[PDB]
């Protein structure tokens, strides 16, 4: 399988998902953690394919939930990010796109790590499409 | 907003349906007519990405499918044909290109006007079953009314 990006990105704006998880973690001095992940999911017939976008990336998880590619390391996220950057998405996904990448910024700066960019994480991702808005809501209420 | 080829490719190889439908008319010799169409569903707020796919096949409609949902559908035989070439210039790279291809298959069989035959008709009900859409019990109740 050979991928050209702009398939990528069509592919993408069709099946892909940005999302930012919140979960409580009492290690952290905030109480929380932030979990960024981007996710394509494909029926069984076509592991073909994510095992070629695992490729083009160079980097994630092919597993099976239906089977998924699932990008959680920073690291991948960053070459992501960058990747959408020189080539972006046409739909919605850009918008979320736009959120997940600010939020990965803080965390790669360390904002994450205080009360306050916690705060600002959450708020963030209120405004993204992929779900959990209920649930952030419900962090946001336990962290003030 | 304007489109780059590969691109179509990547969202119709995620987003694209290649369906084949059958309905009753009493107008055609055999009592049927085959309906393909092409379609793409997209929640309301990615309207414009279904009419830019519009603006770039220059043709199809787009209209309300369900709930929150839209869609582009292409179901005249110009339009379908300019989407066959597409595809066929530019390949699908997922197994979406096995359901095109018994798509593509259909449509030569209807340009030829052998759904206008019994057997011709039977032939093209039997490869629509082939296809992963959810039409199946509909296409064998067809043949059944047919034998």
């Amino acid at each position: 399988m050979d991928l050209k990006p702009d398939w990528v990105v069509g592919f993408v704006d069709g099946e892909g998902c940005f999302y930012v998880g919140v979960s409580r973690n009492r290690t952290m001095k905030t109480g929380y953690q932030v979990l960024p992940e981007f996710r394509i999911v494909q029926h069984k017939r076509d592991i073909q394919v994510l095992y070629a976008l695992r490729k083009f990336f160079g980097c994630g998880v092919v597993r099976k939930n239906r089977y998924e590619l699932r990008i959680r390391k920073r690291s991948c996220l960053k070459k992501v990010v960058e990747f959408f950057e020189k080539h972006p998405l046409k739909t919605k996904k850009n918008v979320d796109f736009k959120k997940f990448r600010r939020i990965l910024i803080m965390m790669e700066r360390g904002e994450h790590l205080t009360k306050e960019g916690l705060i600002k994480i959450l708020e963030i991702a209120m405004e993204m499409n992929t779900g959990n808005h209920e649930r952030l809501k419900r962090t946001l209420e336990e962290i003030r």
